[PDB]
């Protein structure tokens, strides 16, 4: 799936936690999995990327809004 801006990942699903690598927009992520995290533009929902790193779900352009994937583990 395209992320929809440059969009950060990061080392857990929030906005204030350490960003691992940003992707350039339109860049193609994978969704490992799926959990909540920060409110972003009015979703909670955060993917694991094939980089093991979390970006908000609102900038990956799936089509889906809610969790629609495995979820991540505690
Ligand atoms: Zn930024």
């Amino acid at each position: 799936y395209p992320v929809k801006t440059d969009l950060h990942c990061r080392s857990s699903p929030s906005t204030s936690a350490s960003i691992v690598r940003t992707y350039s927009s339109g860049t193609e992520v994978q969704i490992q999995c799926q959990t909540t995290g920060t409110s972003v533009q009015g979703s909670n929902v955060w993917d694991k990327t094939q980089h093991g790193c979390y970006v908000a779900d609102y900038y990956v352009k799936t089509g889906h809004s809610g969790i629609f994937t495995t979820k991540c583990g505690s």
